[PDB]
């Protein structure tokens, strides 16, 4: 594990482009075409940032809990919203109204994924349930996702496959479902706490997703082999978040040790270990085409350009 055994480190330019303090940040997203980071907070604010001017342009009113799930529906001028009062609540960013809102689950709302393509949200609860939710049908719920028995932190669809998807539970699994079924295809074990994040590789050349748990560990896996490919250590706490970077060949890992960790995505190598002085990470946003990354803090957001 040094130079006499891993390879040179990346080149991994690093500017902050946005620091924006403010209380818990849970969940952080990038708009595809302005020049907007989303945050939701503890504290029920849903806030959009422009990082070009460095300046709040937009808040919603969405409640006094906290609002764990915010993205943007960029294709419907939305952002979408869940809270810990179990309503989903969809503003419109250009006349800010909540234009709809509906309970969703029976407990706190984790998480959202926007389909791509089809007009669908996926939600998911501490009720244990995925939820797939149809907005050209008066937001219809089209499909329950039974399986898990734990929290359900977290929901991502396949970028390379957009009927499949995959979730992270506190029941120490991750499960890989298909949009037209209630069962999931197949569960993934090997972490040994409760899962906490799940993303996918977006290039073709592998079937990898990346998870992070309560272990204090980032593990790899093969969702074609269904196999852990790799175990990566070096975290002091849980690890709240994980992504594959879409432009650079990195992993980037936040944990409640209050580091970043970035490391080579093809040989895992440990590249950089940052703790940027605002406590827990929560959650990373990355975008398509972009080398702007948002992470999110106890004390506020921030957005980093990488590479
Ligand atoms: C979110 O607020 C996090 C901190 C409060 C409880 C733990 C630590 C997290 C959660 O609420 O799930």
């Amino acid at each position: 594990e040094n130079l006499y055994f891993q390879g040179m480190p990346l080149r991994l330019d690093i500017k902050r482009k946005l620091t924006a303090r403010s209380d818990r940040v849970k969940s952080v997203d990038l708009h595809p075409t302005e020049p907007w980071m989303l945050a939701s907070l503890y504290n029920g604010s849903v806030c959009v940032w422009n990082h070009e001017t460095q300046t709040l342009v937009k808040t919603f009113e969405v409640c006094d809990l906290p609002v764990r799930a915010a993205k943007f529906v960029a294709r419907k001028n939305w952002v979408v919203t869940g809270a810990d009062d179990m309503q989903i609540r969809v503003f419109n960013y250009n006349t800010l109204e909540r234009v709809h809102m509906f309970e969703a689950h029976s407990d706190y709302i984790r998480c959202i994924a926007v389909h791509p393509t089809q007009p669908f949200i996926l939600t998911s609860s501490d009720d244990m349930l995925i939820k797939l939710w149809d907005w050209d049908k008066k937001w219809s719920c089209s499909q329950v996702f039974e399986g898990h028995t734990h929290y359900v932190m977290q929901i991502v669809i396949n970028p390379k496959d957009n009927n499949q998807f995959a979730s992270a539970s506190l029941d120490r699994t991750i499960k890989v479902w298909q949009l037209g079924s209630s069962s999931p295809n197949f569960t993934l074990e090997g972490h040994e706490k409760g899962v906490n994040c799940i993303d996918y590789y977006s290039g073709g050349d592998k079937p990898y997703l990346i998870s992070g748990a309560d272990d204090r560990l980032v593990k790899i896996w093969d969702y074609q082999n269904k196999t852990c490919v790799q175990t990566l250590e070096g975290h002091a706490q849980n690890v709240s978040c994980a992504s594959f970077h879409p432009e650079l060949p990195i992993i980037i890992t936040g944990s409640e040790d209050g580091t970043v960790r970035i490391w080579h995505s093809s040989t895992y190598r440990l590249e950089s270990t940052l703790n940027y002085g605002m406590e827990r990470v929560w959650c990373v946003a990355s975008l398509r085409g972009s080398n702007n990354v948002a992470l999110g803090y106890d004390e506020g957001s921030i957005i980093v350009k990488l590479g």
